[PDB]
């Protein structure tokens, strides 16, 4: 990559300053901003919180549903001391695609709305002065970038997703301006081997120069436990304190660039010594089988939309721990980096998912976008101990040799980017029948999204649903694939407060009964090794006749309170 | 018909005793009742309220969702003084079809779940003794009777109803049951038709009796004073300075029909009627020689726990809510209601579009959920039409017959089918009042072959809900105007009434800006629809879908039934109710 994905830190060599706050903001329905000098400042802005999705602040439909080009602007004072450092704007994300300007100059553009955007403003930055950043953003959906959809023209544009979740957009994550030394740590990778009571931390370091590198490992108390020299090497850890499920331990890696007797740069990050591998039908963490228990989530909260906030992280993890979960999938896009940092702390397992949802010649361009997002996700997230698997798709077509050749390239790219070569998978929709699917052989383990008892034979037909479920799982069993299966979606829309005896679809009681039936099926097959329910919480969707204020398959409400079924998960996962 | 549809009364010649209460009840999944002698008494019954739908009492799915044969039983004491009378069991309805037994003997069978079933028990009744009634009922759905659907058989043999319609398959004995006694020669039927002559009015009539003795017909005013009298089974009553029955301003005369043998009276039937005329003239609906614009709702017979079970309390609350909205009309979507609804409409001056249960004839939903069944369906359809019209014709409230809801109408075959239904309706209605049906959007103005059969056209349209909802609502309005412009350009010179339009609306779901399903969106949707309605001269009525939230088959598109109610199921107003109130004032 032409930039670093490394999370920004502050020390003797690296500086950072937050640009979060109220930005200037303006819609550009006529698409004349770049024609009209907007990159030098917006002509008639309103204020817009950053980080946040813009949609749910407004009281009018056309602003909430805005689709097209729209602009952000802010000003920041740059400390004079940042002079002659490499100065970067770092956006947690820009959703979905955008062009960054600084002091009237075009800096960079990015496609993909859920991963960091880095813009090198070294040559245009004005140390000791007020600087200006302007971002042109677009939130349309197409079939050549992720996530896929269409754009309808009423000249007013309307996003038409091929995915369920609401098309939130804007500057949904924190924005920093940072300063790095001229020769810096750009990237590093760690991989682990367990040796009795000891451990090896294998590493590679990429810098922007040719000076020597020293790598140190500190324990949780900051004590030096290992040290070595070189951009490539092994850190030997005696009596290693392994990072364990729901029982984290984090070391601190310290990467130094040196020039004789002085340090040029120093990067530090918390990491966790752990191994993950698929062995037969088992998922092994540190050589012991683990059964995944948890949820698909979303970045979704009232008013903020996908806007990041530590308070949402904290509540969600307390709820997760209360259910006795150990895992979540980042459905259906990489989350803010902070979610992974916290999962590292709390010992949660993550399946990290690229926004390959909603899946013509456009396909070669789509593949490029999909591979680019995969590269960025893996480079960003590989050193989190929590991240134990990559999900490279959600419910694509998989039953043609055409689909096979496409995903072969994606998986091949993912493999080259992940230093750890940790398990890769994808979530299969029901149409990927065991007799037809061509893509499951690409996977280290198989993830199934199934709604037997909701979309199939729901309600009075739920007994039929269970037989149909068992019939499919019997077909999978007969294949003797010798791989683990994880259910990554299953659930029922459930309106909090809707009670019925006997239960009906949409009642709290039916949600319980549906889950109990699914558990019976899960527990009937030895090779099922994980259950991640859909969804952790009710979340916003495109409005329509099938969505009663978003998706109500949450086990929790949108404001994070338990429906009756939450207790069912709690008791089972205990 | 081989029986009378006349509502039962109590007088010197006619007797009635209610059989309402707790009956015995037993499911018959193995279909062994008849060969096991259940007509002589159920072997292991539970208690079941009558009138009520049975489904919602139970706490287990299989009993609520039961589909197939099931049996009712009760016992009653017959007064000795009823001997030498004609003795009938009268069920307000039996849903959907059944066979009536009395004292172990098969009496009659009936197909059609929403109209009276009369069983002549004269030859087996035991006056001065306890008698037994047992009813075998079936609630399956098929394509040869109304309303249409399918029956699914689960692998273990259990049946499940699969409607082609969007209302829960409630069934059982949902209306009151009487045992009655009639004179051996009785009034079996009568018909009235009205003509206005300045300040006066003519009541033309026909009387059918079960004998040959002379008939005398009297008309009493609302104070019981005689205003007209004539003789003969056919004749004309002249009413000077007639007090007409008016919209939301009812006046009811009492017709008195006597059978005499000179020596004395053999029978005397009495019913309240209202002098009023209804006709279509160009694009106008004329009541009593003046245009009326229909304002109201499609309803249902639907209430918590009782299901479609009849209760006067539901009538009273519903009419108070209707009056509060300033409504003047409802459609009996999608089946004839209990007779009491019409009696009360007569009193309150409400206009009714009386609808036969011809629902579920849509090819699309049939396929989703034929040459040989259609001829049998037509027979059932015409039979239900005959029974509805014979039952309801003399209500002043009933101003129109709706003969279908959302059938296929774009083939020549559909035209020939409905031509026979409309022809039948015409012959059974002494008044020849306006006939119509409600059309789905698939019945495009360029394709529909059946609207020329109608005296006025009823449209069900969901522009802004099923079509271009929410962010696309502006487009919905354009599409709506586009269609109505096409109708306009046909210059049919007939009235159009919208018989369905609405949005599912969860009580308490608020959003700013609004979203589909919110209370605010229901308001905005209605306002948009009104703007379109008001753009066309030939639109002469608006009956919103629905008066109140109601039960449906469960599924992914129904959140505890249908929420397009303007009122909640327990009859309280959503925000949109005030929108109707203010507009209709």
């Amino acid at each position: 990559l032409e930039y670093s994905e490394l999370y920004p830190i502050q020390n003797e060599y690296r500086m950072m300053q937050s640009l979060d706050g109220m930005w200037k903001f303006q819609f550009d329905p006529e698409e004349i901003g770049k024609k009209s000098g907007w990159e030098n400042g917006l002509p008639a802005p309103v204020s817009m919180p950053v980080p946040s999705s813009f949609a749910d602040f407004f009281t009018d439909h056309k602003e909430r549903d805005y689709c097209g080009d729209f602009w952000y602007e802010t000003e920041f004072y740059l400390p004079a001391e940042w002079r002659n450092k490499k100065i970067w704007l770092r956006f947690g994300s820009i959703t979905h695609r955008g062009t960054v300007y600084c002091n009237g100059m075009e800096i960079t553009s990015h496609e993909g709305g859920f991963l960091p955007v880095l813009a090198d403003i070294s040559t245009v930055a004005k140390p000791g002065q007020v600087n200006q950043v302007v971002v042109k953003i677009n939130n349309e959906l197409n079939e050549t970038s992720l996530p896929c959809g269409a754009t309808k023209i009423l000249g007013r544009k309307l996003a038409k997703p091929y995915f369920d979740f609401f098309n939130y957009s804007g500057l949904q994550r924190s924005v920093w301006v940072i300063a790095l030394p001229e020769e810096s740590v750009k990237d590093y990778s760690v991989d682990y081997e367990l040796c009795g009571t000891d451990a090896l931390v294998k590493y590679e370091v990429v810098t922007t120069g040719e000076h020597p590198v020293i790598v140190r490992l500190l324990d949780a108390e900051g004590e030096l436990v290992a040290e070595t020299e070189g951009k490539e090497g092994i850190l030997q850890v005696a009596n290693a304190r392994l990072w364990e499920v729901r029982n984290a331990y984090l070391y601190q890696i310290v990467i130094l660039i040196t020039d004789g007797n002085g340090v040029l740069d120093e990067y530090r990050e918390k990491i966790g010594i752990r191994t993950v591998r698929i062995e037969g039908t088992k998922i092994l963490l540190n050589d012991r089988p683990v059964y995944l228990k948890g949820f698909g989530k979303h970045e979704d909260f009232p008013i903020l939309g996908r806007g990041f906030h530590w308070g949402i992280v904290k509540r969600d993890f307390e709820c997760l721990k209360w259910t006795n979960a150990n895992c979540f999938r980042t459905s259906h896009y990489p989350y803010a980096e902070e979610w992974y940092q916290f999962a590292d702390e709390e010992g949660f397992l993550i399946i990290d998912e690229v926004p390959a949802v909603g899946m013509a010649l456009t396909v070669p361009e789509l593949l490029k976008s999909h591979i680019a997002d995969t590269e960025e996700m893996i480079t960003r997230d590989k050193n989190h101990p929590s991240v134990i698997a990559w999900s490279l798709f959600n419910e694509p077509e998989t039953i043609t040799d055409y689909a096979y050749e496409y995903f072969k390239e994606v998986f091949a790219a993912a493999e080259t980017y992940d230093f750890q070569s940790r398990p890769m998978t994808g979530a299969f929709e029901k149409n990927s029948k065991p007799e037809l699917c061509k893509c499951y052989p690409l996977c280290d383990f198989i993830c199934l999204n199934r709604y037997y008892g909701w979309y199939i034979s729901g309600g009075p037909e739920i007994e039929e649903a269970e037989e149909l479920f068992r019939d499919e799982m019997d077909r999978w069993k007969a294949k003797e694939l010798n791989v683990p299966f994880v259910f990554t979606e299953f659930g029922t829309d459930t309106m909090a407060g809707l009670h019925k005896l006997p239960s009906i679809m949409w009642s709290e009681e039916y949600q319980k009964e549906y889950l109990e039936m699914n558990f019976r099926v899960f527990d009937s097959y030895e090779f099922v090794q994980g259950e991640l329910a859909w969804n952790f919480a009710d979340f916003q969707t495109t409005e329509g006749i099938m969505r009663v204020d978003g998706n109500h398959k949450g086990v929790f409400t949108r404001d994070r309170q338990p429906k009756a079924a939450a207790v069912v998960f709690k008791d089972r996962w205990e």
